[PDB]
C-alpha cells in the first residue's frame, strides 16, 4: 500500500540503510533486550508509546518466521530447499527485523530525536576518510560523564 | 516475552477466538477495504492511532512475506518443496494476519468497544446449539438492514 | 491518467466494487429513472451539481456507445464477429455505466452521504459468508419497508 | 516462588545477561573491594541499604560455600570426585556470586541508576558488530580518563 | 565566461584547493549523505537554499557524466579508448565534483561560516611543513572526538 | 533522488518536453547572450536570483565538458573511437544543456512566469494541425 514503517516515526527506509547491514545487533541480541528492559511494559494492557505498539508486532511477526523455520525443518524433505528456505528467513528477513527491532529499542532507551540523529552522524562519520573523522566509532550511551 | 497481540486493544486471543477461522475474510478483500478507507492516514507520517500503528506493521509483514512466497517460486527448484512453503505462507500464515486485519480495519472503523461487544454476542451466537440459534447473526453495521433515506 | 470516477464524490472504484453485477438496474432502467425524474436539470443550461454534470457525461457515452452497436450491426457482415461485439458493449461495457448511471442517481436521490454509508454496510454483509449473515441485504430506499403510502 | 535477584533493585537476570559472562572480575577482586570501601557499613548493627543488606547475604552465602569446598579436600578420598566438586564450586557457582557482588558494589559506588545506564550502554555496545564499534566500552568512573586536579 | 563556483558562496577555488584529493569522500558517498539528509529538500518545489539549487545542479550533471560513461562502455569497441574515457571521468572529472559535492553538504549541516572557517584553519595546517605540524588534521564534525552519544 | 531540474523553478521535464529538440538555440549562441546580458551578475559574489545560482553552475558544467573534449583529442588516438566520444558530448550531452541555459537565459531575461507561460502556448502551437497552425510561432519578446 506503499507505507514506511519508519515515517510515523520520523525516520525512512532510506536512512537506517544509512548505517552499514553488519551494525545491527543480532535478532537474538535485540530480543534479549527488549525483554530485559521493556518486557512487562510489551506484556501490559497499557498502550504506553507508539514504539511499543510497534515493537510489539515486530516481536510477534519475528516469532511467526521462527514458527515457519521449524515447520520447514520437518515438513520439507529436501535438504537444499529445506536450508535455502530456512537461509533465506534469518539472512534475508532477519535484516529487515534486527534493523527494525534496534530502532524501536533504541527510541525507547535513548529517545527518537537521538536515534535519529545519532543515524544521521553514524552514517556520515562511516563515510568520512579516516584521517579527517573523530578516530572513534560513534555509540549510543545512557551513562553520563563523570 | 509471550506478547498477546490483543490485549492493548482490550481484547485477547482467546476473546478472538469466538470466531471461526473460517469466520474471516481474505487478506485480499481486508487489503482492498484497508485501502479503500484508511489508506491516506496509512500513508501518512503522523500516528493516528494505535490502531493505525498496529495496522502498518501488519500489512508490512503481510507484504514481506509475499516476497517470500514471491522468492520460493523463483529460488526454489524442486516442484514439491516450492509448493508446501507457498502453501503454508499463504494458508497456514495467511489465517493469523487476516484475523489481525480484520480486528484492527473494524475499530477503525465501527469504533473498538463496538467490535468487542460484537465478539461477545457472537460468541453468545455460535455457542448456541443450531436448533435455537436465531438466522440473523449479530453483524458490523453503521446502518440498518432497511435504510430508508428518502431524500 | 489514473483517474477515478468516484474519487471527486468522496467514494472509490473498490468501495463500489463489492456491489455485485445482479445488483444494478439495466442500463435502460437506468435512463428511464434519469428522464422520469432529473430530465429538466439535466437538459437545462444550469450547472446543478457535480453529479448532474457526471450524469449528463454518461448518459452522453452510452448515447455512443448504441451508435456503435447500431452500427456494427449495419456494418460488419460476419456475423460472429457481429455478435462478439455487440455482446461485448451491452453487457461487459453496459455494467460499468449501469455502475455510475446507478451511483450519480442515488446521490441525487438519497444523498450522497447516504449513498457512501450504504456502500460501506452493503460491503460488510457481502464480504460475509452466507452463513453467517442475515439472508436479506440492505435496501437503500424512499419507500418504508412495509411500502404503504399515507398522506 | 521464582525470585529473580535484581528487580528489587531495579534490573533483571535478562538486563545483567547483555554483560558477558567473562566480563566479571573473580570473586576474589570483589571481595577486595567490598572490604577496601564498604567493609565497616557491613558490620555494622544497622541496615544501611538494601543493597548492603543483599551484599552481606552474599558475602556469607559465599563463605559457607568455601567452607563446603574445604570440607569436600578433606573428607572425600577420590581425588576425580573431589576435584569436579570444587571445580563446580569454584567455577560453575562462583560466576553467579560474582555478577551479584559486582551488580551491588557498583550501586554502592556509582549510584542503582548509574550502573542500570551502563547496563543498557554496555549492551548497544556489545550488540553492535566488530567493525562498526568503537574502541572505548563503556566503563563506570567518576572521573574523566584524564583528571587533571592541578593543586 | 571566467565564473567562480564558490564566489557566490563565500569563499574561492583556490580556499577549496588546498583540501587534499584523499581529502573527500566517494561521489557515492556523497550522493548517498545527500540522499539520507537533504532527499525531500532537493527534490521539493521550493528553493530552499541557494545550496540546495547548487546542490540539485550538481548531483544532475553528475547523473549526465554516468550516462556518458555507461555510453562509452557500450559505443567503443575499443577497449585501450573506453577505459582511457571511463577512467577520466571517474577519477578527474569525478574529483570537481567530490570537491563540489562536499561543499555544499557540508554548508548545509555545518553552516556556511563553519565551513569556510574550517577552510581557513585546514589550509594553515596543510601548508605547514609536517615537522612542524600537530600530525592530526583538524576535523569538521558534528560529533564530540569522544563519539559518545547521549540524550 | 530524482530530482527535476525545473521543479524549484514552477516548470517540469514534461512541460519543457512541448519543446522540439532543434528548438533551442546552439549552446554557443546560449552563452554568448549570457554573456553579452548577463556577465557582470555572473561573476558577482552575490546571490542574485536562483537561476543565477542555476546558471552559474551550468555554464561550468559545460566548460568541464570542454575540457573532456579537448583532453579526447589530445589523449586518444584511434580517432573512430576520439570522434564518437567528442560527438556525443556535443550532441548528445550539449541537448540537455542547451535546453537548460535556454531556459535559465529566458527566465532571467523575460520573467520566470512568462517563460512558463510561454511553453503551454508553445504547445498549443506545436500541436495544431499544420494546416490551421499559424505561420508565426510564439516567440519570446520584451519588444
Amino acid at each position: 500500500m506503499d507505507i514506511d514503517p519508519y515515517k510515523e516515526f520520523g525516520a525512512t527506509v532510506e536512512l537506517l540503510s544509512f548505517l552499514p547491514s553488519d551494525f545491527f545487533p543480532s535478532v537474538r541480541d535485540l530480543l534479549d533486550t527488549a525483554s530485559a528492559l521493556y518486557r512487562e511494559a510489551l506484556e501490559s494492557p497499557e498502550h504506553c508509546s507508539p514504539h511499543h505498539t510497534a515493537l510489539r508486532q515486530a516481536i510477534l511477526c519475528w516469532g511467526e518466521l521462527m514458527t515457519l523455520a521449524t515447520w520447514v525443518g520437518v515438513n520439507l524433505e529436501d535438504p537444499a530447499s529445506r536450508d535455502l528456505v530456512v537461509s533465506y528467513v534469518n539472512t534475508n528477513m532477519g535484516l529487515k527485523f534486527r534493523q527494525l527491532l534496534w530502532f524501536h529499542i533504541s527510541c525507547l532507551t535513548f529517545g527518537r530525536e537521538t536515534v535519529i540523529e545519532y543515524l544521521v552522524s553514524f552514517g556520515v562519520w562511516i563515510r568520512t576518510p579516516p584521517a579527517y573523522r573523530p578516530p572513534n566509532a560513534p555509540i549510543l550511551s545512557t551513562l553520563p560523564e563523570t
